[PDB]
């Protein structure tokens, strides 16, 4: 990232003079990457001078920790996933438990194809949503954008969001010009975001020239968010107070569906590749970059020593809700799936929806005093 | 290949396209740029690869508050200086005083040309400290440099460190494998630095690979310091407890000429030419790069109405560092020479030396609820 990508003299070092020390490192790209694979790489560019450095730098200045391995290298642009594949293809392996190279990735935003899920009980399930990343091709990808390209996405996105009407007409709020009041609003409304913090994501170039050409839209029903020029060019969001997970999914799909049909009528589409499905930043988001789920009252459960490997039996993943600071909150989990790729969409929330009854159903025994271990599931 | 494709990009955007929004900004930079030297410059690059997008990236991020300016620019090599001489010679000029491009810059490190300055009164000053910085000719500045320059700078300084003796002999600690204790014992002697956490620093690309290649030596008195691979390629630091600055400064001037000699001996030098005097990453530290000051206990004159026109009058600068338990807090300041370039390195540790020696006059008329109106220098 920064200047650093195009160093010329980087040609006059050696592989074992350039090779990073990983020594200390427990991340996807360090547990990858050999000198013979640094030696077989770091000649190469993308077209648009995206390099091996570029990918492997936030995993080199960010060692990680066992506790949850982050991936530790991102793509820069759509080649990245092909020109250093042999960088890539293992580290996706090891991130998404075992997908190979040779496995196809299957997109599918039909909701129709969601079985039930129109009444998670809202007695536990105060909202639903669904979430997913999208990059359109042509552009590299935020660690090394251009201001230029970055504006081209901007006016793009901004253009086809203002042409959504019915259900999804809405409004957009550059962050270059968010008022006070507007900004405070978006608050309330859990809809802002801020500049980048982490180490991870900063390490990568990523938050450069901020906050020029970020934005959020909205629709006026405040059922659909599109975060523009953040961690990806797009990031959409369909949610709803309750349990209507399949209403939440049905908007999900025919916003993503009517985006899409806009930018095409421009000449512009979304990456995708059978293999990859969307892509993403960071490998972790790959295939469906798609996390659905609940912020739902599991208070038994959660101290419930079997949580953990419920969950995982479920395929789906744990963490505690967050929006605007406050005080603390007694056993409510934002419960979503674990899965990104070598699912369908529709696979993925039908794993949530299925997995959340059978949690309410656990809930319910634990609220009484009764076992659940007869309700333990097979893996899935 | 090693190429700069990404600049290339950036030239099928138009001008305004990639120019960057400054509309906020409050830094040095941005009161300079203009599109239309964006657009002369911006199809330049350095023999490194360094360029007008790179060089202002810092201040492009880092809008700066409406009070103290920054530089927001960085040279990223030798040659960044020159190849982008139509920003930085306003630049330049506007941060050190008027200093024009048609100026000399004037290098005396012969302590004997110091008048004075032996025994600035201990019961005041409680250390005495001189500072500047050094980049190796050939190799890129930190915001660009790669892992390999970076090692290389290492090799070559631990070498010449190496060959110091006598009262210079001294010892190396590379960051990687400091031992607790080490570290410990560096804080306990004010000798450590840790990564930058500066938004100015890191926005320029120059903390990758945190901590390769980084490391510090010192001679076993504690009394001649060099960081490696921090800010610059060198920090070298004399320091002494109490009031010898003449000492100090006489270690200083030794320490540089020997350890340049024996650059010289391996056929490596200093960055530097006769305008910019010695050349380092931020247009703020040219000329000398130097800070000569002392930890003072000053409670009165700090309290006092006028202490600020007198540090100003004198041309000196104070930050509010705090001493142990006696001290603490209270009434200790930092106090160093504000000049940089166009002054000599002589020229700037006398203005610290007898600034200081009426600083601490003052001081003792107040403790005795004299005047010191009377004691009210003129301006230098």
């Amino acid at each position: 990232p920064f200047s650093n990508s195009h160093n010329l003299l980087k040609m006059k070092y050696s592989v074992d003079d350039e090779y990073p020390d990983l020594s200390v490192h427990n991340n996807h790209m360090a547990k990858v990457l050999t000198l013979d694979l640094y030696k077989k790489l770091r000649d190469r560019q993308t077209s648009s001078g995206f390099t091996l450095d570029d990918v492997i730098q936030t995993g080199v200045d960010n060692p990680g920790h066992p506790f949850i391995m982050t991936v530790g290298c991102v793509a820069g642009d759509e080649e990245s996933y092909e020109v250093f594949k042999e960088l890539f293809d293992p580290v996706i392996e090891d991130r998404h438990g075992g997908y190979k190279p040779t496995d196809e990735h299957k997109t599918d935003l039909n909701a129709d194809n969601l079985q039930g899920g129109d009444d998670l009980d809202p007695n536990y399930v105060l909202s639903s949503r669904v979430r997913t990343g999208r990059s359109i091709r042509g552009f590299c990808l935020p660690p090394h954008c251009s201001r230029g390209e970055r504006r081209a996405i901007e006016k793009l996105s901004v253009e086809a969001l203002g042409s959504l009407g019915g259900d999804l007409k809405g409004k957009y709020y550059a962050l270059r010009n968010m008022t006070d009041a507007e900004q405070q609003q978006l608050i309330d409304d859990h809809f802002l975001f801020d500049k980048p913090v982490s180490p991870l994501l900063l390490a990568s170039g990523m938050a450069r020239d901020w906050p020029d050409a970020r934005g959020i839209w909205h629709n006026d029903n405040k059922t659909f968010l599109v975060w523009i020029n953040e961690e990806d060019h797009l990031r959409v969001i369909s949610m709803q107070k309750g349990g209507n997970m399949k209403e939440v999914f049905t908007r999900f799909c025919t916003g993503l569906t009517q985006i899409e049909t806009l930018f095409k009528s421009k000449n512009y589409e979304f990456m995708w590749n059978p293999h990859l499905g969307y892509i993403l930043t960071c490998p972790s988001n790959l295939g469906t970059g798609l996390r659905a789920g609940v912020h739902i009252k599991l208070p038994n459960l959660g101290k419930h020593e079997k949580f953990g490997e419920v969950l995982k039996r479920l395929r789906l993943q744990k963490r505690g809700t967050g929006g605007v600071d406050t005080a603390a909150v007694g056993g409510v989990f934002d419960v979503s799936n674990a899965d990104r790729l070598g699912f369908s969409e529709v696979e993925l929330v039908q794993m949530v929806v299925d997995g959340v009854k059978l949690l309410i159903e656990m809930e319910k025994r634990l609220e009484k005093g009764q076992s659940i271990d007869d309700l333990m599931p097979a893996q899935k």
